[PDB]
Order: C-alpha cells, then sequence, then structure tokens
C-alpha cells in the first residue's frame, strides 16, 4: 500500500463533506477514504493508476495548484433552477451507488462538483438524485474524470483547442458549421495549463523526466519504532508516513536523522547514526510534459473525458463533371482522324452500329483509325472512346460524317 | 423468313382466335446489326404479323473471380516514455511487447475497431537521458491507420471471358423489348422464352492482369497478376472486403507485415510509411487500353469490361411457344413506298445498307419479296412520309432487282438499283463468309 503515501499534504476531501477528516485528511496507510479508494480499484482509472504518485484533483485543489470554480458546487437542494448542470450533462460518466457528491474539472480549468440534497444519492449516470430509504451514503465525492495533477509554472495563455474536422467538442464551440453534423460521444484527451482553459487534444503523447525534488521521495516510518513518533508497544506491524521537510539537505541542517536509498543519499544527507525514517524514491514520479503543436509544454494536469463531439463528415466527397469538347473530329478518306488539344491520345476505339475498331499509338494530339464496318460508305454517326493522358475530359464523343467515296481511298 | 405452318393457329371476322402457337422455331441468328424474321400469315391482304429479333451487339464480357477493396491510409502515433521499472518497462516486457497487446498508458483509446499496432523501444538509461536508473528506459508507441480520401477502389480479376449477345426483340404490335443473354442460356421473355445456342465458342481464354473499378468513375487495368496475399510495395498492400471497411480503416482489413517506418529519434517520434497511392495507379491505366491485341474497354452501361479480340461465333437462337396476337389487327391498311438508295458491300459481314422511303396513312409493315424469295425486306409503315432503313446480304458488285412489295394490300413493283463496294482482303482464297464476328483490334 505504498500508493497511500500521498505527495504534498494529501488532503483528499472536499469542502462541506468534512465528516471523514479522520482518514481523508492526510491520506495514510491506515484508514480508508471514500474519495480516494475508488481510484485504486482494478480496471478503473487506469491513467491515474499508471501515474499513481502524482496529485489527484482534490489534492491539487488543496495545494492551490488548481483553483475552485465560481459557484463552487451549486447544491441541487438550493440551485436546481439555475443553469448549473451544463458541462456535466455533456459528459457520459458512471457513478457507483451511495454517493452524495461528485467533482470534476470544468471548462475554465477549475474544480466544480455536483452535490445531491441530503439523504439523496447520485444515479448511475450521475445526472439525477434518487432517495433510497435506510441507506448509508459515503462521506466523500466520486472523482468523475480520470486525471492526475502536478504543479507547473509554464505559461499557456496562448494555448487553445486545435482539432481538425471538429465543429464542437464538449461545451466548446470550435467554429460555425452548416450542413451534415455527425454527433457522438468520444473519449477526448485534454490538458490544462497555467492561465488557460481546457485544451482538448487529438494525440496524447507525453514524457516524464525524474528529479530530486521533495515530491519524488516516499518517506515512511514504522509504528512502535524506537526513538520515533508514536513510540509505544504495538499489536500490528504497520507503517506511518513521514514528512521529508525535516530530513536535512546535503551540506545543510535538519531536525531528524534520515536514511534512504541511493537516490535519496545522492541529494539529501544520509545519516551515520540511528535513523528516524527511511526515505525511498517514488519509482514512477517526475515531471510530465505534454506535446502541443509540436513543442513540449508542462501542463497543470492532463486527463480524458467522454464528451459529445460534433464532427463534419464531409462538405463534398468528390465532384466528377467533365463535358470537355476540346478536340476536332473530321473523317478523312485515308482514315478516321481526330485532332485534339494539348492532351495526348494513346489508344482509342471507334464504335458504329455494333462493329468496333481499335487503334494504338504513342501519346499525341491526334490519332488516325480505320473506319468501322460500312460506316465510311454510309456515313452516319460514329462514337469514339479514347484514353487521354489528362483528367476531367470526356472520353465519349460522337462524330457526324456524310457518306464517303471509296474510290479516292483506294485510288492508285 | 421462316414460317410456322407446323403450329399455325386461326389468328370470326376481326375477333382473334389465337391458339397459343406452341411450335418452336429454329433460325440462324443474323450478324451484328441484322435481324431475325418471322411469317405469321393469315388471309391475304390481312394479318402478316412480323416478329423481328434485331442483333444489337456481341461483346466478350468478363466473369469476375476474387475481389477486394483498398484506399489511401495514413498513420497516427501516440508515444509515452517511462523510465526503467516504471509500469511495464521491464526489459522482458519491452522486448516481448505483442503488437496485439495495448499498453496501459493509452487506455483512453480503450476498445476500438481501427487497424492498429503497438511497439516498444528501448532508450538511454541514466541521468543524461532523464532517469536516475541506468537500465534502459522504454518508449511505448500506439499507431492506428486512418483513411485520407473518402473513396475506395475495387480490384478484381477475370478468370475467363464469355460471349454475350444483345438482342432487340421487335414483338408483335410493339418493339419495347431488349434482352441480353449468353451461351446455351434461356431468357423467359413474354410469349414463352428465347434460348441461344452459340455453339462455336463459349469462352475466349484467360489472362494474368487485374482490373480496378472506381464506383461511379470508370475502370482501369494494372499490369500485375492478381495476388490474394498482401505484398509490400505492390497494389493492395492493405486490402479489405467492403467500401465501408476501407473508408473507416476497420481492423478486419488485411495488410502485409512491417508497413510502418518508426524513427525513435530522441526529440520527437516520427511515424510514417511509403504506400502506393491506388488512385494514381487507377488514373494511370484508365480502361480504354490495348495489351497484346486485346483492347479492354468499358462495356455499354458501364457495368463491366470487354475484350476486343479477333474471332467469330455461330449463333442459332430458338423461339418457343411464341404467341402474342390481338384482334384489332384484322383490318387492312394502305401504304406506299419509294426506293431511296443502296449502299454497303457484298459477301461481307457488315452487309449492304438498304433504305426505303415509306409513305403510309397509318401504322403498318412492309413485306417486299424478290421474284425467287431469297431476299426479304421488312420496314414499319407510319402515317406520313417516313425514311426507314434495312440491312441485307449480297454477292454481286452491282444490284438490279425487283421486289413484290405490299403493305397488307396489293403487291406493287419495287425496283432497287445501285452498286456495292468491295472489301479488299488483299487476300482471298475462295470466299469470305458472313458468320458473326466479335469486334477485333487493328493489330490483329
Ligand atoms: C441514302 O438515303 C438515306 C435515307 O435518306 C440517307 O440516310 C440517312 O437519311 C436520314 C433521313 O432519311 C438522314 O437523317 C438526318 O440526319 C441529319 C444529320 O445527321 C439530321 O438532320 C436528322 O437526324 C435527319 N434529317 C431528317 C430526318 O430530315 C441521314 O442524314 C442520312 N444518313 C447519312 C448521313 O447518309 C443517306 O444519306 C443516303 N445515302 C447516301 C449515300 O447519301
Ligand atoms: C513501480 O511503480 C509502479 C507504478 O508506477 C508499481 O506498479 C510498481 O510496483 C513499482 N515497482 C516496485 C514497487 O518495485
Ligand atoms: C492478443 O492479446 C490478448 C490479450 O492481450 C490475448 O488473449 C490473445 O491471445 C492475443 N492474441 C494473439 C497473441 O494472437
Amino acid at each position: 500500500p505504498h500508493l497511500r503515501n500521498r505527495p504534498g499534504k494529501g488532503h483528499n476531501y472536499i469542502d462541506g463533506m468534512t465528516q471523514e477528516d479522520a482518514t481523508c485528511k492526510p491520506v495514510t496507510y491506515a484508514g480508508a477514504c471514500s474519495s480516494f479508494d475508488v481510484l485504486l480499484e482494478k480496471g478503473k482509472f487506469p491513467l491515474f493508476q499508471s501515474y499513481a504518485h502524482h496529485r489527484t484533483l482534490l489534492e491539487a485543489v488543496h495545494d492551490t495548484i488548481i483553483a475552485k470554480a465560481d459557484p463552487p458546487s451549486c447544491d441541487l437542494q438550493s440551485a436546481h433552477g439555475n443553469p448549473c448542470m451544463k458541462e456535466k450533462l455533456v459528459m457520459k460518466t458512471h457513478c457507483p451507488n451511495d454517493y452524495q457528491s461528485a467533482h470534476y474539472l470544468n471548462n475554465d480549468g477549475k474544480m466544480a462538483s455536483v452535490k445531491c440534497p441530503p439523504k439523496y444519492e447520485l444515479t448511475e449516470d450521475c445526472n439525477f438524485c434518487r432517495q433510497m430509504t435506510g441507506a448509508s451514503l459515503k462521506k466523500g465525492s466520486y472523482p468523475l474524470q480520470d486525471l492526475f495533477c502536478q504543479s507547473s509554472e509554464d505559461d499557456g495563455s496562448k494555448l487553445k483547442t486545435k482539432m481538425k474536422g471538429v465543429c464542437e467538442v464538449g461545451v466548446q464551440a470550435l467554429k460555425k458549421c452548416d450542413g451534415q453534423l455527425s454527433t457522438a460521444h468520444e473519449v477526448v484527451p485534454f490538458a490544462v495549463f497555467k492561465n488557460s482553459k481546457k485544451v482538448y487534444l487529438d494525440k496524447l503523447d507525453l514524457k516524464t523526466e525524474e528529479n530530486l525534488l521533495p515530491d519524488s521521495f516516499v518517506c515512511f516510518e514504522h509504528k512502535g519504532q524506537y526513538k520515533g513518533t508514536m513510540d509505544s508497544g504495538q499489536t500490528k506491524r504497520e507503517l506511518k508516513s513521514f514528512d521529508i521537510s525535516q530530513c536535512p539537505k546535503i551540506g545543510g541542517h535538519g531536525s531528524k536523522k534520515c536514511t534512504g536509498d541511493a537516490a535519496f543519499c545522492s541529494a539529501y544527507e544520509c545519516t551515520a547514526q540511528y535513523a528516524n525514517a527511511y526515505c525511498s524514491h517514488a519509482n514512477g514520479s517526475g515531471i510530465v510534459q505534454i506535446q502541443v503543436s509540436g513543442v513540449w509544454k508542462k501542463p497543470l494536469c492532463v486527463g480524458y473525458e467522454r464528451v459529445v463531439v460534433k464532427r463534419e463528415l464531409s462538405a463534398k466527397p468528390i465532384q466528377r463533371v467533365e463535358p470537355c469538347t476540346t478536340c476536332i473530329t473530321k473523317c478523312e478518306p485515308h482514315g478516321l482522324v481526330v485532332r485534339s488539344t494539348g492532351f495526348k491520345i494513346s489508344s482509342a476505339v471507334a464504335c458504329a452500329s455494333g462493329v468496333c475498331v481499335t487503334g494504338s499509338q504513342s501519346p499525341s494530339t491526334e490519332i488516325t483509325l480505320k473506319y468501322p464496318g460500312i460506316s465510311q460508305s454510309s456515313g452516319g454517326d460514329i462514337g469514339v472512346h479514347m484514353a487521354h493522358d489528362d483528367q476531367s475530359v470526356s472520353s465519349k464523343i460522337v462524330a457526324h460524317c456524310p457518306p464517303q467515296d471509296p474510290c479516292l481511298v483506294h485510288g492508285c
């Protein structure tokens, strides 16, 4: 249970729901917090479970990393007639039972939550409040989105949503479109930067780089340990969290003797006397950087949603119209010759009342062909199909010819 | 041109008493543009209903075998670099990464039907690379293909070519009937059925090419054999079974191994590939094309491909149970005719074109017959002066004959003049023959 050694204060509680301060004020190996234990269930919240040693939304809020929205959480008991549930109703979520509250990161990059009236619980889609008699509601709030938060100083005031072929994602109106509008629920990764709003992304590529800052170390201490806090006889072997702000930095001063692994000893001053706490290195921590518009940036925090996107499938798939007539067709006693413009003709076929005749030649602006059947003697109309080198030129043309005299053709 | 005396019925003044003529008829099918002729004679100056089966055209259609679809695809990649011992960056996990298996970092993708693969690459391990550990780190890449253009191409092959005859059936009192049928096949038309023998050749070999069909745009030919297994660097490297699968890059589409080129250079990953644009190849070999004297081209109606090869066939279509008669035709009609000209050749497949000026007071037909009965001329007669044409066969350089023409009335003398051109074969042994020639190229 090393994941319960939270970075920073580890305050996994929300304002108003302060009935679980025994175990939700700093989250430790001992208790059980309703607003945190859901994150560690197998198969749920996999993105945070991968980045398990980064702050949650509530933790980031309590460290002043992420601000709190204006109507911080308009209670449905007192504000069910106000335009509150606008960003919530565009998301597709799934809450478990016996939960009276649920918090999410709104569009402006702040934290807002939905609180059902007392003794009511949130339904399976977190959209309605339902009252079940004789039910014990949990004391925490369900994290709606799957996200992990960190502290950043990189500025992102010029960052904006840039998705191709999207007219509207979530509650953001990307542009104005007319015509067909494909509408569906999609999993859209997002990120929030300093002095910015939510920035939905098309591709989620990110990297982490480790460091030796205090948030990268997991200090603990045994319960009942000699010459330590809570130094009394015990009946169970359990750990206890330790604050790294006490162990002295290298070449510095501190209040508690501290020991640890190689990474801790390389940055802090590992003691030579009896140690008070063991400070290892959070094996997954570091600084996570996102790539937006090719350039890497440091987000306040990233996640993903299930919002409704209004795409545009197509304006026009393809247009195939070509009534081209840039050719001259003049029947000649020597042969059927058609003179065309710049586009060259390699092979052609001539059809006149069933019987057809074909010709092949190198690409040229003109081609001569033998007359099909008795069309030379009888004249009439003759259709010609040819293969142009270019495109957008009609391949079916018709030539009108009067009756001809074979004597000139065979004259010798 | 042939009678039906074996099963002739009594086609009461005016009223019709047709007995559903059951006797079949056997007449050799005429050449291309010619017609097949019938004699429903009743009482002189009455009846004489003519059934005409005009030979529209003969084409060497294609019998398609296997087929598949393809389009233009472009890849997109998602990367996630984690240090050693983080997640599943164990050397064994990084090396054994099964493309079919997805990493836990790109779980927002979740379940999807897009064609996709997953790769894992090692990078530097050490404080210079970015990780305190010295064992190599990992870079998980998820790549999925997406379609660029909203179009697809169908690629098929012709296992064999079949002779196919198009006939214009000029039924009794109305010529609205066109039928297309192959060799040794029957078509259940009105008044029974029509069957074609075409005993000469039911096939014209095979080939080793493949044809592209763009829906609503035309056809094309590629100079490669049709391969049922995808191959890198050829057409159909990525192939599907439907246009929807192509336009959505569905995972059911097959593709060759090692199509995506990965450049894991330390700053940014580069996911790219070199793929043959099927649209370029389609535009390159547009249909109107000639290969070793075959000249494949789009069939009339744009529903397939043809094969213009030198040859000819013998066709003997058989009518059966032909019965289409009414009672209003019992009245006689007057008609007049005037000879116009004579053009064409002799002893030739094309024949000699015969045109006649018809001046009639109403609906009717023409039954000009020569003295010996060898040559028959039939032309419909309509109100006012009309100019209709017919096609006959001759074996004389000059034509000078008289025909007993009568449009359901009295026979009057119709005289035809003119000479016929000579089809220089610059190569003759004893004769030419009519047969039924399928279209052929110049290089034959
Ligand atoms: C032998 O006489 C035939 C019968 O007149 C001619 O064959 C065709 O005659 C048609 C009408 O009798 C003509 O149709 C005309 O076509 C022109 C232009 O193509 C248009 O004005 C109309 O479609 C039509 N005009 C009408 C109905 O008044 C054909 O022009 C004609 N075919 C041709 C081109 O020969 C022959 O002309 C004639 N043979 C010889 C050797 O001259
Ligand atoms: C390393 O961290 C991952 C989560 O980031 C954890 O699953 C794994 O157990 C850790 N390795 C250890 C503790 O050896
Ligand atoms: C694909 O992966 C799944 C789970 O990762 C596995 O059950 C299945 O056997 C794999 N199929 C292969 C390797 O062909």
